[PDB]
């Protein structure tokens, strides 16, 4: 990822610092009145909100490299009161105050376009994720999450495409539907739990149920789109 | 709103017309190889996606004054396929090549922090939608598709808060499960129906089942927020 590299060094010149966190923790809350706006450089992570009564809502996963904000770029008013936890073992993010980020923006334009290019994947994003839910219901949520896993995390082999996780990653990703759902695509070979790790076999089936996320992920990453395809 | 109009001057500056579209109209569609950047200023519209058998999925819809970008600011590539449909009788829209826009946000950032908040705005205005849904299901839409209503076309009145729309538009946009809800929030008069037109008169009842949302139009709308609370 070549502008991802080229944001970290532009980060670090401007004095900006690597921090390291571990798992299940936060790297900004949704109590916090410091808006931020957080490079995730390397590491796998969950937005969650957690509403009065305290029950915790999974809403969206990222990934390292992207740019997560908690703040309007202008205003640096929250834009939702969210928290970000680190499921991976470990994520590294550089965490830049929201205003900081306006002049750091300001004066490099590329990088601002990266940014914004950041978003504009979020929103494509959830287009496509609401188009596969429209059809398939959660059988599209479902197979939508395995594509891009696969997509992202699978080596072809022989035993079909290994989605390349340590368990307890796969565990804080993943009811009724679901169990009866992850029943029917190990029923029908789509995925396998063989020599303890995901290996996907019928990835035409995921491309089925999902297909605008197919096509998302072939606009957004296509380099990495043509791998399996 | 200011930023909105000041936007629309700018883009009259540097040449752009407004052009002028009616009711089922295509402000572009899905195989235009030419990536835009639609100011939408005033009207209604909606994205849709058109899945291979042929039927036409409503992804998003979209009010004046707001964008809609159908291809990726840094790399110009597409972000999806898509069809951005009228469905008021008449919008204002200004259509601008996506080369272009770059050029125009280049040379002024006031703007380009404006156009760049209007997506952050979409992605948690999404993520707010979608927690609202999994937190009270179609309850949580239907409360979240009224107060959306409500914040936007809501006039008080002594009938309560009228929802100011020609009762055509209404119909364009509106199930076994969806009248079960509707059914029960007439009949514990959350709204009316009469006079052909939709009337609100339990404000907080769509609070409760919609929390999200509201959170967001706070944050990213106080000014219309604010007028209704
Ligand atoms: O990392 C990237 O540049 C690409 C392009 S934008 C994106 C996303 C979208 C949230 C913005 C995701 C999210 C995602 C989807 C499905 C499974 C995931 C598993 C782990 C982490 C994130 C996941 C993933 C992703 O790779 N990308
Ligand atoms: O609001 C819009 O103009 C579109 C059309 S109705 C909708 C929703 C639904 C709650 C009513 C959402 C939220 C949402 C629900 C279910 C699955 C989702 C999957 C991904 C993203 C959001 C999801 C979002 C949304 O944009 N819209």
């Amino acid at each position: 990822n070549a502008q991802a590299e080229e944001f970290k060094k532009y980060l670090e010149t401007n004095g900006i610092k690597p921090k390291q966190f571990h798992k299940k923790e936060l790297i900004f809350n949704q109590w916090d009145p410091q808006e931020y706006c957080i490079f995730l450089y390397d590491g796998i992570t969950k937005l969650t909100s957690i509403s009065e009564n305290g029950t915790i809502m999974n809403l969206q996963y990222y990934k390292g490299a992207f740019v997560i904000m908690s703040g309007f770029i202008d205003t640096e008013t929250s834009v939702g009161y969210y928290n970000l936890e680190v499921i991976s073992e470990q994520a590294t993010a550089y965490v830049i105050k929201i205003n900081e980020l306006k002049e750091l923006l300001s004066k490099n334009l590329t990088h601002f376009f990266y940014v914004f290019q950041t978003l504009q994947k979020q929103v494509s994003y959830s287009l496509a994720k609401f188009n596969d839910f429209s059809i398939n219901g959660k059988l599209g949520s479902i197979c939508g999450q395995l594509l891009i896993l696969t997509y992202v995390y699978g080596k072809e082999t022989p035993d079909g495409i290994k989605i390349t996780l340590d368990n307890l990653t796969m565990q804080e990703l993943g009811s009724s539907a679901v169990s009866r759902i992850i029943s029917k695509l190990k029923q029908e070979k789509v995925i396998v739990y063989k020599n303890s790790c995901f290996y996907v076999q019928n990835l035409d089936y995921l491309k089925r149920y999902a297909p605008k996320l197919d096509e998302w992920f072939y606009l957004a990453c296509p380099a990495t789109w043509g791998k399996l395809n």
